């Protein structure tokens, strides 16, 4: 196919624009042209309303066509390494270029994908916000996958994936998680119907876990190097032993009546909306404490590093001495005897009765 | 004292106004005058900024002087039957006229009151929003008392009060409630530190109970004619047998995993922010259902009378058939397969993902 | 008709209940019975889901049947003086008992009413939240009418009504208001399409005006004894001379670049969301000042009576000295140099940057 | 200095930790060690509470020490090219390494900086959220500067800066802007006290302008290739001719009574909280329309590409036909005759009366 055949095919499609429709085909024909004419690497046709695309420049490596109205894709160069067509109306994808490394098709209406484990170089897959009832088996080169907000009832098996690092499977219908891979670094699976978590204690690189909004009564022993744990809105009464590496913990909307000693490097603690009665001493590394909406009548001595204190909706008659770097103080709706002495660092303040 | 002595005393006080201060003493001197001159029943000096009052017209029956800046009151006619001085800066009250029937002194800085049980005609007492550490014994003529938002650690004994009908003691520090009077109709005691409620089952007129935001793990058997129960934000797993008269129930922010059959006249049910998994059938009299922020994946068949459905933040894939008079539909943030068919009655709608 | 015929007619209707439907006809048959049996004045059938009513007890004076599902009403006793059927599905009303004094039919689907000016004792009419495209002429005995939230394009003529005291005609499509009656005390007509107000200066009892959310560029001279004026969200640049009786003024969401001297008894001033640059001195009676979201860089000296200061979203580098009774301070999002010294009265505080 | 001298100096400082204080000096001594031991490029000591730093490894190029508590910095290697010490308590900076390219010191308490125009390789300067009353002259290599939220009354002269691309000077006290450089691509200066903008029409690369929340009555002729304009909350009645390249326009909170034809590629239009009466036809490329809180009674025909329609708080009796890809519909509080027919694309809906 010659330059002139491309150019001409592109002027045909541009005149094919649904007349009123708002499609910026001229703008699109200019980008194809310069792209063919500059023999660029990547073609950017984002947000031009296209309800379709013409034949693409051969040898392109990356197609950026998101935020259009595609229901179908044209044939793609076999040189293609990156496909970014999020925010379209695709209802299915066909098999893909064989060198694809990056698949982005989130915010589409996908109901099924091709056989992903045949694409030997897919590193990153994003099919967030589609209508997938199930996931195909995944290729072993996969490094990252986001499949949140679909309608998944099960996930593929994951433990054999040699390079999987992160999974987003939140907002689905999983009742169970598969055994996880040793390389996994993070798992985000909030809002599923997990009645339990798989075994975690043997995962030496798992650093982040989100399992908020599920059905947990209990947690397994944690990965020894866990750093951030979010299990907000579950039915937990107790926690397993917490790794000394933990630095972010969200236990809000559970059913704790107290918390025993937290690990000593914790920076952020969100334990709001529990039934907590008492706090004993806090880690001195703690910078943010949110215990809003609990049943406290006294707070423990405040960590010297604290910069954020959210203790709204409790029964406190008084705030303990505040740290010289407090930046945010929110202690609205407590039966407060007196105004604590506000440090000069405080730049955001709320107080009430 | 003559008209002229009154008039003159009132012009002295009016010239005594702190100069800039914004006090509307002229306005006040006109009301005293016409009041003396019309020999009115009641004197209205509300919201004129007075930092004080002069001698009052003799024989008045009611003084309305709220929303001023009084720290002290003048001597009051012994004819006085009603004293409304809410929203002032009083830090104590002296003994009162002996015919007082109505005492209103809420939104002041009271730290102690006189010996109330000596005032034989006090029917209604309001000392909400003061700084009372304790309540005096109450007169047996008391019909109503509101002492919410003080710093009460205990309440007077109440069971001997022959006409007590309603108590507001919410937002205090009660760890315990006294045995309640047989005549009591309503008790409002949210936000105290109740570890338990007194015996209720023998109270044949108790119709309303608010004990939200306390420390209850369990409830006593209820008054057989209970109509409204609010126990939001406690630690309840189960309820006692619910009276068939119950028509308003708030169990939000407790720890229910389900609810068995509700009484058949219930009109309003707020069970949001629990851990509910399933609902079996609902009372057909139900007009409002709030089960927001639970763990539902299916709703039960909807009552024909329902006009308000708040089912935001759950896992529903679909809304069941809606009743022909639904007026409000809020089902935002559910993994909703499809839009339910909205009845023409619906005037307030929210839907999302 | 005998007791037994009533009783029996009522048991027929009760068995006629749509089977599942949730209708509390038994409850309704008990109230009719005791009502007939006690020969009560008023019959209360509120909120029982009735989709209809049987024949009513003769000689009743008041019917309370609101919050049901009526599309039609039964014949009413000619003794009827009060009809409260708000919150039903009526799509029309027939002519009414001739002694009716109180008509309440708000929250229904009325598209037309009978000839109201023939009912010689109608004092109060409420047909708020219906679908009335026009109002019938009104009877001269009318004292109050609320016809807000209908679809009125015009109002009846009002100036001849000898006792009209208050009108709610807000949320309609009026492009114009009729000349108003001398007795009128209040007019609420927010959210219409008023391009102008009628002449007001000759109304000696008008005390309250709501005309927020219309199309005013200008206001007529005001009633000399005006006390509350709300003209929020119009296109005003200037105000007419303001009566010294004015005590509530809402000029928020207009286009003022400043305000000259306010009357000296003003208690509340809401001038938020204007383009105000400067405030000169304030009335010393002022208790609430809301000037949020303006273009201020300095506030004027604060009135001694002020209890509420809302000055959020401005450019202030500092708050002036606060009055010893300030109760509420909201001065969030101002480029604040320093924290003002908070008086011990302040019970609600917000500060930020 | 030898490895051992470093190591030892670092153990001295670590033992110097204020005892309780929460400072993670051990963690810091490990990073210095491995950094010296790996002879890394960059040293990362973020968020360890340090109230100080020991001597740094020589030849480092980048220091990341933000989110500590420094009031002072140690001497820095002259090899230093990047200094990231945001979120500390520095009250002044000394002269910097001479090869510095990146200066990050936002969220500190700076009151004055050294003589910036002597640092010949500073490309990026961020001193957002400090207390600078004035800016020093800038070096000609500057590419980006953010000095928002300080207390600047004037800016340095900018027009001579050969490579300046972007300026953030929002939230200051500027009454005037300097003439701008030909290379400038974006200017963010919301919330200052601009009474006017400099000449813009000769700026061929200016693409973005934020001047929301100032005092503009009028705008200069715009840069011919302008793409995004935000002038929310000013006093504009009219706009200059708008470039056909404009694609983002925010005129919310101004005083427009209408808008004539918008440029044909506009994607987003926020004209909420004006006084708009009518809209004539819209650009067919428009994807977001926000005209909330205006005075509309009819909308114009809706663009085929629209995905977001925010038309809350108007007087509409009906919504026109909705586009097949509408994703968001918010038309709450309009006197809506009927529910429009919702397209299957709509995933976020609000409707009300
Ligand atoms: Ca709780
Ligand atoms: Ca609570
Ligand atoms: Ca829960
Ligand atoms: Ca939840
Ligand atoms: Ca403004
Ligand atoms: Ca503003
Ligand atoms: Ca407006
Ligand atoms: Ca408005
Ligand atoms: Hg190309
Ligand atoms: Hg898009
Ligand atoms: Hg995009
Ligand atoms: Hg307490
Ligand atoms: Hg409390
Ligand atoms: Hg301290
Ligand atoms: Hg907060
Ligand atoms: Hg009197
Ligand atoms: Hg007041
Ligand atoms: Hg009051
Ligand atoms: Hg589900
Ligand atoms: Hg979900
Ligand atoms: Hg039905
Ligand atoms: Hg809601
Ligand atoms: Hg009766
Ligand atoms: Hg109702
Ligand atoms: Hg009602
Ligand atoms: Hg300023
Ligand atoms: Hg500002
Ligand atoms: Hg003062
Ligand atoms: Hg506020
Ligand atoms: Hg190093
Ligand atoms: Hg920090
Ligand atoms: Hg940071
Ligand atoms: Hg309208
Ligand atoms: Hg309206
Ligand atoms: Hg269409
Ligand atoms: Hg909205």
């Amino acid at each position: 196919k010659s330059k002139t055949e491309y150019y001409n095919a592109w002027s045909e499609w541009e005149r094919n624009a649904p007349p009123g429709n708002g499609e910026q085909r001229e703008m699109a024909v200019s980008r194809l042209r310069d792209c063919l004419d500059r023999q660029a690497h990547e073609l950017e046709l984002n947000n031009l309303g296209l309800s379709s695309l013409p034949e693409l420049p051969p040898h392109l490596e990356s197609l950026v066509a998101s935020c259009n109205s595609l229901t179908e894709l044209p044939e793609l160069p076999q040189s293609l390494k990156s496909l970014l067509v999020d925010n379209n109306n695709l209802k299915a994808l066909s098999d893909l270029p064989p060198l694809l490394e990056y698949l982005g098709v989130s915010n589409n209406q996908l109901e099924k994908l091709p056989e992903l484990q045949n694409s030997s170089f897919l590193k990153i897959i994003d099919v967030d916000n589609n209508s997938l009832k199930k996931l195909p088996d995944l290729p072993p080169s996969l490094e990252f996958i986001a499949a949140g907000n679909n309608q998944l009832e099960e996930l593929p098996e994951l433990q054999n994936l040699p390079f999987l690092t992160a999974i987003y499977a939140d907002n689905n219908s999983l009742k169970k998680l598969p055994d996880l891979p040793l390389s996994l670094e993070s798992i985000v699976a909030g809002n599923n119907i997990l009645e339990e978590l798989p075994e975690l204690q043997n995962l030496p690189f798992l650093t982040t876990i989100y399992a908020d909004n599920n059905l947990l009564k209990t947690l397994p022993d944690l990965p020894p190097s866990l750093e951030a744990l979010n299990v907000r809105d579950n039915y937990l009464t107790d926690l397993p032993e917490l790794p000394q590496s933990l630095t972010f913990l969200d236990v809000s909307e559970n059913i704790f009546s107290g918390l025993s000693e937290l690990p000593p490097n914790l920076y952020y603690l969100n334990a709001s909306s529990n039934e907590i009665r008492s706090l004993c001493d806090l880690p001195p590394s703690l910078e943010e404490l949110n215990v809003s909406n609990n049943k406290l009548i006294e707070l423990p001595a405040l960590p010297p590093r604290l910069e954020r204190l959210i203790a709204s909706f409790n029964h406190l008659a008084e705030v303990p001495e505040l740290p010289q770097n407090l930046k945010q103080l929110h202690v609205e709706y407590n039966p407060l005897r007196e105004f604590p002495d506000i440090p000069e660092s405080v730049e955001d303040l709320r107080m009430n009765s």
